[PDB]
């Protein structure tokens, strides 16, 4: 039905929205500390000086385990 | 149809998997230092005193802002 595509379009986007912003192609694991934007995958943020989002200066990487982690 | 019921389920799945692991009411939006565990709201995440996942000590509570943040 038309629901279906709704539903499916909604599901999308929160899969999307946990993606990382740089790469688009990993999952978010990675925290910037000590602001907490939390938007990257451990690759991309770990060749960033500065946060994408607010641009605070990044003083080291924290790694999360989050629930909702999917893999392979 | 049914693949709309199958979809739906995914959606809450999803939806539940970012709620606090103690109150299961607020957002998850803390991580426990240095284990990593983001499994809490502030309020379950501030008087644990070690991780309720894996038993290590906490050593401070860092705030994450999330894309999925909603509430
Ligand atoms: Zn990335
Ligand atoms: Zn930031
Ligand atoms: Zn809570
Ligand atoms: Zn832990």
């Amino acid at each position: 039905s038309q629901q279906t595509r709704v539903l499916q379009e909604k599901l999308r986007k929160l899969k999307e929205a946990m993606l990382c912003m740089v790469c688009c192609e990993e999952e978010i694991n990675s925290t910037f500390c000590p602001c907490g934007h939390t938007v990257c995958c451990e690759s991309c943020a770990a060749q960033l000086q500065s946060c994408p989002v607010c641009r605070s200066r990044v003083e080291h990487v924290q790694h999360v385990y989050l629930p909702t982690h999917t893999s392979l």
